[PDB]
């Protein structure tokens, strides 16, 4: 007969994923990344640098706006040495300076501090974003400062865009899970693969007029195309940016092999408990401008591809297909034997 | 001959995080594992010879779960190991039993030494044997709580619950030292049994349990989603202090050893169904428990789940690919800290 | 004036058996100090300059209960008694506290030196001083768990839990140094202040400690019964070689100095006495001496845990002839025995 | 000078020799093994702990003294704290305890506190022990503090045992470069192989009634009986005992595995060019059951050599020289070892 069936959604990662190529008129050379992060600020590139204490402080925020995006400082630091953080960012050119805020105690002693320091947004940042706390919370700031910037997160469902938004966020924060270091979805069980969480949240973002940010589980450049293009606003890396040499941390060297710590804020030695993250090293990199340099043009290159002028039409004309693990594997260099580096392929 | 649906197993699936009112430290964890029996955690720990004995069982109901006394010894020691348990301060403790010629002698001991429930435990549960095995208990001991099994389907639970069960165990071959499927080819992936059998329970008034399969906390907030009163686990305590069988040390590595009941060793106590080997040593059972309720609590916080019921009421979960299986874990980085509750 | 009723010490006093389904050696000790610290024993020793520095804390919480450092010492020092001990690998650790003008800066050390439990620790903790100085602390260090003591009554229980106390002390008068009862006319016979402290501890959610008083194994039975927590031993401990002071020969016999704090040596109008106690060896002996008594005490009320204890204590009252039949009598004792005199 | 390099002769470490059985008629449970460390300090047992700041501070001396040995509290802090040191140990029963000191400018100021402390024995440790820095050293020492019992070391030549008895050493210390964690000989080319080190330095130590202690490269409870039957009144282990619960440092896990952090006291982390490396030992657990197994082997070296007591033993070893083939007869050979030993590893 007609049989009763369960009903499952397969949700997708990045790499379950291609950009299907557009006719193009536009050279990579001829793209525009400007987005905005918030309807009050623009970035000219959609890059951002997570709030990590293994990824950005003012060093880093200094870097990330002087390329043309933005570094969130983090609060695993005293309210009084965050604001100096922020202050020194601003004082460093009118760069642009986010930081970030926890559902806490002392939560508006801290916005009023980097508040007073100029800071240009605040990301009030928590394992679960759609909460009565992160919602009141976003309520309480945009009454004292309604013309305060704030991101909200982490989600991943359209009506935590919906719930974000009615609350007063001008952006709200995608990823519940995706981050190299997390292991949330593995000792809670929770989290929704980050394409489809990207996309469907951006969608309800797009129907509400407020922009999503995609954080977390970018390895490659092509990987933040996928993300701006299911329609992000901007990207959020921690993984990519912790090796490089503006980031916080000493430079180690092992058996010819030079190193820097990263970790994820709920890792145990970021909280110091049961961890939703892990600690560990990853690759030096050098300074922050030749990744930068090579993210850009490969989104550069993936636009041409699409013949998006801008990222607005990157997303408005986006197709995707999902590849097997069978189409994963051809979709990276096979039957090679790799003798030379190349600088965005690892 | 049909091929029904793509069963899966808590790997190929996530849960969506809900709207929340309630932090992590609010959850309630009791439930019911039979209609007279609740437990204040839901856990148990697996009627193995290198799982549970008494020493495990007054552990696991010190900590607000229960453990199921192994029937591989006579009758007279798991009568005196039940008793150890239960006179130890009331403590809810199992025993199981078998499809033999002496179940009812062997049940008749463990009942005077006050065990709350007995496992009527099989590879095989959807089976005469069992059912009439239940149907038999159940007419000498009214009162007495049964579980039964091991099932995988809607009509297992079905029939169990006619015989007279007031708990069917879910897990025909996921077990971590379980060659069930491979060497007969059967069993049905673990999320999807649990999902399938414990709808079916639901309906009928009976729990049921997730057995086997369970390697992180979140496979267990998984296993609860999908409607089970209580998740049962051999490898995850199998390491600890407390359970049989002495710690071994081998190139400077702590060890216990670890093996499936339809092994060879456990059943020269042959077409043997299990595995026997070695798993890592854990320290104390205290330390692996916080870990787990630790990982569940922060499970039903991201679902705004203040209890189990509610936690199964609006879970929702997606499917994920083995591309999304690699975004789950850590990806792309040198642990160089152990973490409590995750290992590689 | 009036007089309320009799109140009762140990030696008044005797455990009824219940029927039993356990051994002795089948029984838990576990205990909740707090609500967020537990002991692995119910057993601690007093922060006394002749009992606890951090070599006897150290022993303490190997043997599973704890030690509390004496105040008795620079605020440097006494910060570095805690660390030694906590450094000495995850053992818990507690400091006292005095109602002081340096009360804070004495707490920001030993807190800075990670101390797992502060006792605010006064002649009369029914006090404003004591009062105050717990809401001070708790209102910098919420976490931060709080000994209050020392008390005799409800009300002071109640008083003292309203200010935030984690725990609170019981014990006015009972010390075997103290002579608090003698020059001031106040105290509480101490069963019954355990017991009527411990009744209303319960109602709030807030444990008791039996401070002060106790000579055997079977005192800490009578505590513990009466709904103490824990039990803290001054004399007890005072002649184990863990606790400060060196060993004295005289007259072929080992001894140790033991004083009350209110004591004039330890302050250099007293409420303690100076003196001298048998030396007892190493503190394991003693604590398993104890631990058996107290084991075997439970064997003989059923209960293989403490709380169960409580519930299910019935006392009864003897007479001081009651009380030379419970002690061995009309026998010359020729051997020495581990667990009496 | 006329005089030219040479070669002396072939020098042997403890792996080069084995000690020859001798007709026994004293079991290994009837052996005594006090041993006198100077004139005026007697130790039940012939081992002491390295005076090293990853080996022996006061809870290392205290559980050393309590096993009838000593332990040296190292120098790697303030005067005050290293006089603290020594206090507790001397207030935990009387407990004999031991101190090093350098050659610098404050030294006597560092032995006037220890001595306040009533250390029983002071390790005037260096480098290069046969200098005159260490000469005049405890020639100071030996006036100021006639009674002060005082080692001095490193050395690893009978001349340096000569000067330093004639400066006033009550014991001499040798070693230069056969530690575990050492790199002298690499990086200066000097040093001795320790069993022709300590024999021959011994042999000069008995004709002036001083007492030589062998210092570094002890792996098994074997080669500390080679020592003791060379001429060594008592055994020093920093990697033996570095493992232990009592040795400073946090119990470490990585992959299963317990470590603990040992490191040369002339490493760039401890002087905090280097002359020693930084590593990792695995745990052992308590001390007692460390000294349990090397006291047993020490015990069976002497029933093997029919030696009631440690003078006898050197009065009547004899040594053979095996070649790296006998050294592979000499470990177990040919075998899958499944179980661990307690007294063997790797
Ligand atoms: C990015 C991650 C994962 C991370 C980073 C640092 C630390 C963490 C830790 C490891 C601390 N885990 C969580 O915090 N787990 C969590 C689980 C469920 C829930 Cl519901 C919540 N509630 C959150 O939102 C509430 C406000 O509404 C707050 O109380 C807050 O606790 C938290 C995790
Ligand atoms: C958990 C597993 C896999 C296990 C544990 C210990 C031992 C076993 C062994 C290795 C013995 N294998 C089975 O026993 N295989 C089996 C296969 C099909 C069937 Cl139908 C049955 N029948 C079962 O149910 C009947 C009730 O009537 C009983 O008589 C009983 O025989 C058994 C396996
Ligand atoms: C008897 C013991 C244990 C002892 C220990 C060391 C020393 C002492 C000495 C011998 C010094 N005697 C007292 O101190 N006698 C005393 C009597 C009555 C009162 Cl009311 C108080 N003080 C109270 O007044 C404040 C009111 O806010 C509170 O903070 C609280 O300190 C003290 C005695
Ligand atoms: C145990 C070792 C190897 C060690 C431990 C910690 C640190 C060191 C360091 C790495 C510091 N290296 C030396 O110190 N190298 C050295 C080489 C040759 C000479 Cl001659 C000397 N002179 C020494 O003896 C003189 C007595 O007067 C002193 O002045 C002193 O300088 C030293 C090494
Ligand atoms: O410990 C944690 N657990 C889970 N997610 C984390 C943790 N720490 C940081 N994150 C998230 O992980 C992101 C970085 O992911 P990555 O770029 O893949 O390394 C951050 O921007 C946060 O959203
Ligand atoms: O040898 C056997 N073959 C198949 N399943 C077994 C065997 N022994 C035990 N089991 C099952 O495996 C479960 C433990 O699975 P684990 O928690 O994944 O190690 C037990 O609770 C039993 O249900
Ligand atoms: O000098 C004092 N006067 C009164 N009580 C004191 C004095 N010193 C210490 N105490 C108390 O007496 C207890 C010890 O009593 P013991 O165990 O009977 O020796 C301590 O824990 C304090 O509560
Ligand atoms: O960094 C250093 N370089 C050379 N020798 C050292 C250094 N630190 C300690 N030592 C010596 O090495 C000995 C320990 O060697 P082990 O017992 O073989 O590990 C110590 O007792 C010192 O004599």
């Amino acid at each position: 007969s007609n049989a009763m069936a369960r009903i499952l959604k397969t949700a997708y990662t990045f790499d379950d994923v291609l950009l299907v190529p557009n006719k193009s008129e536009v050279l990579p050379n001829e793209v525009s990344l400007k987005t905005q992060l918030t309807k009050k600020i623009q970035l000219n590139i959609p890059l951002m640098s997570a709030s990590m204490d293994t990824v950005t402080e003012s060093k880093m925020a200094i870097a990330m706006a002087r390329e043309g995006g933005i570094g969130i400082i983090h609060k695993n630091m005293t309210i009084e040495d965050q604001a100096r953080e922020v202050d020194r960012v601003k004082r460093s050119g009118g760069l642009l300076c986010g930081a970030s805020i926890g559902v806490t105690n002392d939560m508006m002693e801290r916005v009023d501090a980097v508040v007073k320091a100029k800071v240009d947004v605040i990301v009030l940042d928590t394992a679960h974003g759609h909460s009565k706390g992160v919602i009141e919370g976003v309520k309480r700031i945009k009454a004292k400062y309604p013309e305060l910037q704030v991101i909200a997160g982490n989600i991943a469902t359209p009506e935590a865009v919906r719930d974000l938004a009615e609350a007063g966020a001008d952006c709200v924060k995608v990823g519940i899970g995706p981050g190299s270091i997390c292991t949330t979805r593995i000792v809670a069980g929770v989290g929704v693969p980050q394409l489809t969480a990207v996309m469907d949240c951006a969608e309800e973002g797009k129907k509400l007029g407020i922009p999503v940010i995609a954080d977390g589980g970018l390895k490659y450049s092509g990987d933040i195309v996928k993300a701006l293009a299911a329609g992000a606003c901007a990207a959020m890396m921690g993984s990519i940016f912790a090796g490089c040499e503006e980031a916080p941390g000493a430079i180690e060297i092992y058996q010819g092999r030079s190193y820097k710590v990263y970790r994820g804020m709920g890792s145990l030695g970021a909280m110091a408990f049961v961890p939703e993250g892990v600690e560990g090293r990853i690759a030096y990199k050098g300074h922050l401008a030749d990744t930068i340099y090579q993210l850009i043009g490969g989104i550069k290159s993936g636009m041409g591809y699409l013949g998006a002028p801008t990222l607005e039409n990157l997303y408005e004309n986006a197709n995707f297909v999902v590849q097997t693990s069978a189409g994963f594997r051809e979709s990276h260099p096979h039957d090679i034997n790799i003798t030379k580096e190349a600088p965005n392929y690892s």
